[PDB]
C-alpha cells in the first residue's frame, strides 16, 4: 500500500518559524558564517512528502519467519507491568504539546482533575473501541543544519496528549524491557557511549578477519508496513500482560500504530498514514525490532558469515567474518536485495569496510586516543558540523532542549566537545552567572534535567577519568575537526585553547563545584597538569536508567 495518501491540504505551522541564525555577539564568537546555518520549516514540507510517499514492496520468506519465531521465544520470557495513571503522568515532559481537550503537560504532571479524568476516559475508550482510527497531528519538524555543498524538514506525526499518557500506561514497561530480552547484546540503547565502543571493539577483535558495514534504509519509517507493525505487536503479545494492557496494545496497534488520519495544525484533513508514525511510544522499540528482524534474516539469505548486529532504531551496524574481497562484495549486495524484499531498501548502497574506524552510524564512528599513561583508548566521535551549528543556534535562540549539553555528555572525550563546546558554554554560563541553573537535554530521545556543575561526575561515571586526559588524537579526526571549523567560520583550536585557559582560571577562583569543573574539564588546556583523582560525588551518581532503552519521539521525561 501507499505509505501516505494526501488530500491536498498543506502541512501548516502553528506559530512563526525561524529559519535563519541571528547575528548575535555570543553566537558569533563561536561561529562566524551565520548564513550557513539554517533550520527546517514547513516551507519544505512538500519536498519531504514527495520523498516519503511510495508503494511498498514486501515478500517474506522462511528466514524471516525463522528469525521472528526466535525473537518471539525470547519475548515469551517477559512479564510487563501496567503503569498507573500517576506513573504515566510523571513521565510526561513539562513542555509536551498540550491536549486539545482543555489541559496541558503541566496539568498532567500535577495530576489535575480535568487531565486525569480525560486520560481515564481515553483509556476506557481504548478498552472498548478496537477499530476507530485515532486522530494524529502532522507537523514539519524544526531542526538545525549546515548548508551542504538543504535538507527538507522531517514530518512528525503524533496523537493527542491523552492518548500519549495511555500509551505509557500500556507500553512503557514493554518498550523499556522487551528489546533487551529479545535482541540481547545487539540492542544498542542499553549502552552508554563507552559501552557501545566496548562492544564494537570486542566484536571487531573477535573475528578472524573482520568486515563490517553500516546499512542505511531510505526513510525507514515510510518503509514500515502494516504487516511489520502487526508482527511487532505479535512480539509484544508474547509478554505476560494485564488484561487491560493486552487490549490497550491490541487497540493501539489497530487504531494508531498501523496508521490513521493526518490532521494539520489548522484542523484540516491532510491525508492518511499507512506506515510508522514518528511520534508514538513504540517507534524506537518497534523500529529496532523491525530492523533487527529484517537484517538478521537478510544475513542468512545473503550467506554473510557470523553476522553480529548493533541496532538503534533504524540505524544498523553489522560486523561479520570476511570471506574475501569479492565474496564480501557479492554477499553484501545479496544482503541488500534481501532487505529490499523485506521492504527496507537502502538510501545509498552499503559498502564493506575492513577498518572499524571507517564505519559510520548516525554520523558517529569509533576512533582512538591515549590517556596519561600513553595507553590506547577507544572512544565515540562524530563529524562536529551539526553539533556546532546547533550549539550556535541554541546560543542565539532559547530552545526547550539543549543539544549542546547532550553532546558534551555523550561526546565528552572528543577533541571538539572538550576544546569547543565546554569552553564556549562554560564561558557564557560564567558571564551570565548561571552555572547552577539546571537545563534540559535529551539522551536516546528521553528528556533529562541536568546541572552544568555536575558534568565532571557525570563524565567520570560515563567515560572514566581518561575523558579528562585523552591526548594524541588520530590525524584523521584532527583533520576532520580543523576542516570543519574553517568551513563554518569557527575560530581555530589554538584560539579555543586560549579561551579555555581564561575560562579555567575563572572557574578555579570561584572554588566549589565550579573549581572542580575548571580542574577536570579543562586540565587539557594547561601545561602543568593537575593530579586528577576519582570524584567522590561521581561514584555516588544514580545513572541507572540513562541507557536502558531508546525513546525518540516517545514524549518521555526522566526525573
Ligand atoms: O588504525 C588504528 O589505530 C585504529 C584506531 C581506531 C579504530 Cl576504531 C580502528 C583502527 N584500525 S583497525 O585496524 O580497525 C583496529 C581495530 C581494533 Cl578493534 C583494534 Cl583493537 C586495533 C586496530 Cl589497529
Ligand atoms: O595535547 C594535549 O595535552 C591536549 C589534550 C587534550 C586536548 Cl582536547 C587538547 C590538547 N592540546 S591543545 O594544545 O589544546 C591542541 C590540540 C590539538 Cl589536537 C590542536 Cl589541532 C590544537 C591545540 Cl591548540
Ligand atoms: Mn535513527
Ligand atoms: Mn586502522
Amino acid at each position: 500500500s501507499m505509505s501516505y495518501t494526501w488530500t491536498g491540504a498543506l502541512i501548516t505551522p502553528c506559530a512563526a518559524e525561524e529559519s535563519k541564525l541571528p547575528i548575535n555577539p555570543l553566537s558569533n564568537s563561536l561561529l562566524r558564517h551565520h548564513n550557513m546555518v539554517y533550520a527546517t520549516t514547513s516551507r519544505s514540507a512538500s519536498l519531504r512528502q514527495k520523498k516519503v510517499t511510495f508503494d511498498r514492496l514486501q515478500v517474506l520468506d522462511d528466514h524471516y519467519r525463522d528469525v521472528l519465531k526466535e525473537m518471539k521465544a525470547k519475548a515469551s520470557t517477559v512479564k510487563a507491568k501496567l503503569l498507573s495513571i500517576e506513573e504515566a503522568c510523571k513521565l510526561t515532559p513539562p513542555h509536551s504539546a498540550k491536549s486539545k481537550f482543555g489541559y496541558g503537560a503541566k496539568d498532567v504532571r500535577n495530576l489535575s482533575s480535568r487531565a486525569v479524568n480525560h486520560i481515564r476516559s481515553v483509556w476506557e475508550d481504548l478498552l472498548e473501541d478496537t477499530e476507530t482510527p485515532i486522530d494524529t497531528t502532522i507537523m514539519a519538524k524544526s531542526e538545525v543544519f549546515c548548508v551542504q555543498p538543504r535538507k527538507p524538514a522531517r514530518l512528525i506525526v503524533f496523537p493527542d496528549l491523552g492518548v500519549r499518557v495511555c500509551e505509557k500506561m500500556a507500553l512503557y514497561d514493554v518498550v523499556s524491557t522487551l528489546p533487551q530480552a529479545v535482541m540481547g547484546s545487539s540492542y544498542g540503547f542499553q549502552y552508554s557511549p563507552k559501552q557501545r565502543v566496548e562492544f564494537l571493539v570486542n566484536t571487531w577483535k573477535s573475528k578472524k578477519c573482520p568486515m563490517g558495514f553500516s546499512y542505511d534504509t531510505r526513510c525507514f519509517d515510510s518503509t514500515v508496513t502494516e504487516s511489520d507493525i502487526r508482527v511487532e505487536e505479535s512480539i509484544y503479545q508474547c509478554c505476560d500482560l494485564a488484561p487491560e494492557a493486552r487490549q490497550a496494545i491490541r487497540s493501539l496497534t489497530e487504531r494508531l500504530y498501523i496508521g490513521g488520519p493526518l490532521t494539520n495544525s489548522k484542523g484540516q484533513n491532510c491525508g492518511y498514514r499507512r506506515c510508522r508514525a514518528s511520534g508514538v511510544l513504540t517507534t524506537s522499540c518497534g523500529n529496532t525490532l523491525t530492523c533487527y528482524l529484517k537484517a538478521t534474516a537478510a544475513c542468512r539469505a545473503a550467506k554473510l558469515q557470523d553476522c553480529t548486529m548493533l541496532v538503534n532504531g533504524d540505524d544498523l551496524v553489522v560486523i561479520c567474518e570476511s570471506a574475501g574481497t569479492q565474496e564480501d562484495a557479492a554477499a553484501l549486495r545479496a544482503f541488500t536485495e534481501a532487505m529490499t524484499r523485506y521492504s527496507a531498501p537502502p538510501g545509498d548502497p552499503p559498502q564493506p569496510e575492513y577498518d572499524l574506524e571507517l564505519i559510520t552510524s548516525c554520523s558517529s564512528n569509533v576512533s582512538v586516543a591515549h590517556d596519561a599513561s600513553g595507553k590506547r583508548v577507544y572512544y565515540l566521535t562524530r563529524d562536529p558540523t551539526t553539533p556546532l551549528a546547533r550549539a550556535a543556534w541554541e546560543t542565539a535562540r532559547h530552545t526547550p532542549i539543549n543539544s549542546w549539553l547532550g553532546n558534551i555528555i555523550m561526546y565528552a572525550p572528543t577533541l571538539w566537545a572538550r576544546m569547543i563546546l565546554m569552553t564556549h558554554f562554560f564561558s557564557i554560563l560564567l558571564a551570565q552567572e548561571q552555572l547552577e541553573k539546571a537545563l534540559d537535554c535529551q539522551i536516546y530521545g528521553a528528556c533529562y534535567s541536568i546541572e552544568p556543575l555536575d558534568l565532571p561526575q557525570i563524565i567520570e561515571r560515563l567515560h572514566g577519568l581518561s575523558a579528562f586526559t585523552l591526548h594524541s588524537y588520530s590525524p584523521g579526526e584532527i583533520n576532520r575537526v580543523a576542516s570543519c571549523l574553517r568551513k563554518l567560520g569557527v575560530p581555530p583550536l589554538r584560539t579555543w585553547r586560549h579561551r579555555a585557559r581564561s575560562v579555567r582560571a575563572k572557574l578555579l577562583s570561584q572554588g566549589g563545584r565550579a573549581a572542580t569543573c575548571g580542574r577536570y574539564l579543562f586540565n587539557w588546556a594547561v601545561r602543568t597538569k593537575l593530579k586528577l583523582t576519582p570524584i567522590p560525588a561521581a561514584s555516588q551518581l544514580d545513572l541507572s536508567g540513562w541507557f536502558v532503552a531508546g525513546y525518540s519521539g516517545g514524549d518521555i521525561y526522566h526525573s
